[PDB]
């Protein structure tokens, strides 16, 4: 277990005396597909449009790769994804488009357009005002500062690598890299619980929202007993990651404390 393929595959791209890889480490790798595979060899004609393309389809491999979000892949990380069977894959396709784990370019094309709808100020950054000025009604400002507060990852402007870790997991909040890209920003103590008072927090600004919709808010404890029964928890006022990935119903609860059009949309 020290000489199998992810192993190897590590000793293949690190850096000397590492055992591990950083993103640059896939560079190289993610160049030569670029280069050699016959469904993106027109990227080699836009050769403006290959980071984009590499940078998004890397930030894809350690959202479901990189587990213990170290931002260093280890062999065993390697190991318990299906990342080097995804290559294997992708050797034998001719349709890139095919492959809808990591390399997919119209999943890549999807993203790339999301980020140029929000840039609206065209400075190539995603701001917390730009995310206002697109949709005053899905994220809450108080969710969308904890983001802009390092709790996922101040110069308050969002790169394009980190906007994908953004848009994957607002789409998909079913996801396990997803759920806890919501957790880390709902738990503000970092205490690996959501505490009454952190739920009450985020709850506070969706009252705000629907009251200026003319709509009549439910009170907390009605909506924390209907959140308490959804979860399942362990312990009554003790909510957990692990509580939340194991209920399965995680994104009705992300979107109920912090996004007002997929919450009303229930
Ligand atoms: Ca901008
Ligand atoms: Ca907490």
């Amino acid at each position: 277990n020290h000489h199998d393929d992810a192993s190897k595959f590590i000793c293949l791209l690190a850096k000397p005396n590492c055992s591990s890889l950083e993103q640059e480490d896939f560079i190289p790798l993610l160049q030569d597909v670029v280069d050699t595979h016959p469904g993106l060899t027109f990227l080699k004609d836009a050769p403006e449009f290959h980071s984009r393309y590499i940078t998004t389809v890397i930030q894809r491999i350690f959202y479901t790769v990189n587990r213990s979000w170290s931002g260093k892949i280890t062999s065993t990380e390697i190991r318990k994804s299906n990342f080097l069977q995804t290559l294997a894959l992708l050797e034998e396709e001719e349709d890139i488009n095919q492959i809808t784990d990591y390399f997919s370019y119209e999943h890549f094309y999807v993203i790339y357009c999301k980020f140029w709808e929000l840039d609206t100020d065209h400075d190539l950054y995603i701001s917390q005002a730009d995310l206002s000025r697109y949709n005053d009604q899905a994220s809450s400002s108080r969710i969308i500062e904890r983001i802009f507060s390092g709790a996922v990852t101040k110069e308050g402007r969002m790169s394009y690598a980190d906007f994908v870790w953004f848009l994957i997991s607002e789409e998909d909040k079913r996801n396990p890299t997803s759920i806890e890209y919501w957790f880390r920003c709902m738990d503000v103590d970092g205490d690996g619980v959501l505490s009454m008072y952190e739920l009450e927090y985020f709850y506070e600004e969706q009252c705000e929202r629907m009251e200026a919709m003319g709509i009549e808010p439910l009170p907390f404890h009605d909506l924390l007993c209907q959140m308490l029964d959804l979860v399942k928890p362990a312990v009554d006022g003790k909510i957990t990651l692990r509580d939340l990935k194991r209920c399965r119903m995680a994104h009705i609860f992300y979107d109920t404390f912090f996004n007002l059009e997929k919450y009303l949309d229930h």
